[PDB]
């Protein structure tokens, strides 16, 4: 008879500008002063029921690692077991509950992010990842109120999306949870990340084992309680920070694992993927598996590239917060004829680059890397830089752990495109520079291409628009996102869904409206409205 | 900005109703006068080139064993090598041609199948498969018509999901193919599921081997051929038949594995993700598996329901084509008011089955099953009717290989609801019947989702509107395919998309519109018309 459809207007959350005098700039200072000297207590989060274990952490502030931040716990075997005969019992009531009601939950957290705890989240994000004002914005606010915003409009939307119906009979599709529970793991890089791990899912009708970095836990738990506040009922998320080899292990051992929702290194996730492997025969059904694992992503410059943003693109997309995102350039291909020009303007404003504490001092760029274990790969790397052949540091390259995990923005010219600083993730502020031959531009397309194991994102600077479309054609695969003047970092919900396939993972492309189906299992009903009749064919007769 | 854009609007596939005179039913007879007594001989086809080798396999029509109706021949590791990097070469031109111009191929493969071929494909069906007039209608006609236009619907749809754009950026999503090959690996019940498993793939920009079932052959090659006539480039389809094994192993260990595209047992499926697993460091990127497995089905009848349907809804269900169906009826579960007039009108529509030669005479309702190994395993479970205790047959029993795999619809009733016949897939017309107490109505909802692995397909008789509506609850994951007062097969392509989750599958819903998904790996491009700026922010001055 009839079909009803809903839709939902969403807009981007509009990114503050946080000038003097500006009431969200005086917000986040009072918030980051009520931050100086506290450490907050985190528990485990089971249901309603604060837990602590005998396993405690700390998190300590990137860029004075002396003040511990935030006090938390692993979950053990025990409490991850608890957690998820919790989870399971919730389920059934939470993904009968209508997508709307669900979307609701979603779309009051993202209004609570968007205004009185926007301060409050960003200062969390700055004092324990190490962000600056600008990044803990587009990250912290911007990119995870979208999340919910667009990932709420998506799913009231996909209800719309409904079979052919004819008579005698009516057909519908009804999008169900998967069954079981699905395994959140979260990385540091972003708050906003975490959010969408679990809440993605989550808002599909899935319940959910969070298990966030032990480097963003302040921030991620003050996304979590935001989520409990909006709404969101016990035992839909758990919240179990976790020694990662424990928690990987005790949730590819579950029976009821339907999913694994990660973002983080390549290795760990061939490595959950290989466990839920071994283990298939006792799964009850089969466990998706989605990763959004690292890059090495390149700037490549046609000799027509306007110099200035290829500068200034280059500087933010290598060095802001580190360098510390899957998408930053890390490779930057350049023609004999602009280098000179190109060296100098890097060269200048490299110097002008000023790294320091965020909270005290506004005027900083980026600041110090997360934590000692990064801090070091990334000195071997700066060794490494010095004792090869091939590599010559042009800029930086110095590094001290004395108070934060401070390493300078460095650039590096590598006279050998090949070289394992060309190849190889390093995620710190290190830029390598490969300067190429104007006439042997197309070979060195190809060898963008086929450099490395990766495929999450690129940029092509021309002024030429033929040698674009070229570009365009050969790097194809080389980019899942692919920017055409402009700089390889920061993805927009809804603009640029985000993600890569080679090594880069799975992509399946988060901040767009296909992400959410691989958290659901649709069931289609046909009802019939008149008796059947003869099971005997007329052409049988 | 603007941009030339276009959409599909299709439409079903009419069922024709063959009966005396009309036009269908006499080009059919033709087609098959002119199959008697021949043999089609059928080379792996790679690229152009016709290939044959020494390892030479016969298929043999199902209901007389003795007439071999094709000769065919495996490819070896060579043969698959050799067909893996010519598909690869291909590759880059097709998933480059536009998504509209690769629709056309599959639209004018379809409209040749509809009529012209429509004959031909039914009669090698019929034939090679074992299958009567109407089932091969349903199957290689309908089905795999609506697939190649539905499909096509679908993907030319999908280029109109785009991302927003802001100034002075825009924004685009391109669609390509997963990057590498996809193996296709189709079974012998369906000649359209061949067609989809390879044919979905290939749309979507891939390259694919198919390895079509040994006793299907006939009908594939043909829906091959047809595809070449339409248009479809070489080296975008491998036609190469293969052991499984030796396939399986060659597939899984090729670097350039992108995806599997499977169909057919569970155990075959697990053990190809073993390996993928196994293998995961190889891989240039992560291979997407999809997989249609089996299903143990169920009818489940209230004792408000409509005898007459619950009988011939019953019937058709669990004995059409012999039962070797995934989606095919094989427990029934019967309260006991209803049991003896249901048990008197199953027994006496029972006696009214013609098994037999579906070529030589049309009354008949299902013919033999498709091979011996078959064959074998259903003979090894009439006897277990007899042996176990808690089993008695109330009718069929006997089979006869003397001249065709001729097994005698059965109808066992059982009086222990966990028995091993209630639990394991034969894919034989054996109905296994349970009769429950009508004051027990609840609790042996809850035995229905609780007695076996799978979640394919179900069905609930009742007039009990509330009844229904409960029922709908309690069985939410129990079948992916539900159906309210009708049988439990014959999903229509875009009415109900068809697969379900537990141990039946990865539940891609194969005829709806998200399926194609599984196919590409989005690419999102962001091109930027106005100059940078400076890499400083205001905030930082």
């Amino acid at each position: 008879r009839w079909k009803h459809t809903s839709s939902l207007k969403v807009a981007n959350e509009p990114v503050l500008a946080f000038t003097q005098g500006s009431p969200e700039r005086d917000a986040l200072q009072k918030a980051l002063k009520d931050l100086k000297g506290r450490m907050e207590a985190i528990p485990c989060v089971v249901g309603d029921e604060e837990v602590w274990t005998s396993d405690v952490q700390y998190q300590v502030s990137p860029f004075n690692h002396g003040h511990k931040v935030a006090k938390f716990c692993y979950a053990d075997k025990s409490l991850l077991n608890k957690a998820i005969e919790a989870a399971l019992a919730a389920r059934k009531e939470w993904d009968l509950k209508p997508i709307a009601d669900r979307a609701q939950i979603f779309l009051k957290a993202a209004d609570m992010l968007s205004g009185p705890r926007r301060a409050e989240i960003l200062a969390k994000t700055m004092v324990g990842q190490g962000k600056t004002v600008i990044q803990a914005e587009i990250d912290a606010a911007a990119e995870l109120i979208d999340f919910f915003r667009f990932n709420a409009k998506y799913a009231v939307e996909l209800e719309g999306q409904q079979p052919i119906s004819v008579p005698p009979s009516t057909n519908s599709t009804v999008y169900r949870g998967l069954e079981g529970f699905v395994a959140a793991i979260s990385p540091f890089n972003f708050t906003a990340i975490g959010g969408n791990l679990a809440g993605a899912p989550a808002l599909m009708g899935n319940v959910v084992l969070w298990k966030p970095s032990d480097t963003a836990m302040l921030a991620s738990y003050a996304v979590y309680r935001i989520l409990r506040e909006a709404g969101l009922p016990p035992n839909i998320i758990q919240f179990v920070p976790a020694d990662g080899p424990l928690f990987g292990d005790t949730v590819t051992s579950s029976e009821h694992l339907c999913g694994i929702n990660f973002t983080g290194s390549v290795p760990t996730f061939k490595h959950l993927w290989k466990q839920v492997a071994q283990n298939l025969d006792r799964f009850h059904t089969f466990p998706r598996l989605a990763g959004e694992c690292g890059g090495k992503n390149f700037h490549f410059v046609h000799r027509s590239a306007d110099v200035e943003s290829v500068v200034s693109g280059t500087l933010r997309s290598a060095f802001e917060y580190g360098g510390q995102k899957c998408s930053a350039c890390s490779r930057l291909y350049v023609p004999h004829s602009l280098w000179p020009q190109i060296k100098g303007r890097l060269l200048e404003e490299h110097s002008r680059i000023k790294v320091g504490d965020p909270a005290e001092d506004f005027g900083t760029f980026f600041s110090a890397v997360i934590d000692a274990k990064s801090f070091a790969r990334i000195k071997k790397w700066l060794e490494h830089a010095r004792s090869s052949p091939s590599l010559t540091i042009l800029a930086g390259g110095k590094c001290d752990d004395s108070v934060g995990y401070f390493v300078e923005p460095c650039i590096v010219e590598s006279k050998d495109p090949q070289e394992p600083i060309m190849k190889e993730e390093i995620f710190g502020p290190v830029l390598s520079v490969y300067v190429y031959p104007d006439d042997k531009y197309k070979e060195t397309l190809q060898l963008v291409d086929s450099t490395t194991s990766y495929g999450l994102t690129g940029a092509v600077f021309s002024q030429d628009k033929d040698v674009v479309q070229e570009a365009t054609k050969v790097l194809r695969n080389a980019a899942g996102n692919f920017y055409i003047n402009d700089k390889s970092t920061g993805s927009i919900v809804g603009q640029q869904p985000f993600g890569g396939a080679r090594a880069s993972g799975t992509n399946d492309k988060p901040g767009g409206p296909h992400y959410i189906l691989r958290w659901t299992s649709p069931q289609v009903i046909k009802e019939t409205h008149k008796p059947l009749g003869d099971w005997s064919y007329a052409y049988m007769q």
